[PDB]
């Protein structure tokens, strides 16, 4: 389960790849505006 695989045009914005394994697997941190796991939802803020 997880998307470490490819961390390529992974992230929109924010984008701070990070290892979230800890819960999941990889993933970024985006702004506080841009979430939805991928600052896809550029709530911008």
């Amino acid at each position: 389960p997880g998307a470490p695989s490819s961390y390529d045009g992974y992230c929109l914005n924010g984008g701070v790849a990070m290892h979230i394994e800890s819960l999941d697997s990889y993933t970024c941190n985006c702004v506080i505006g841009y979430s939805g796991d991928r600052c896809q939802t550029r709530d911008l803020r």
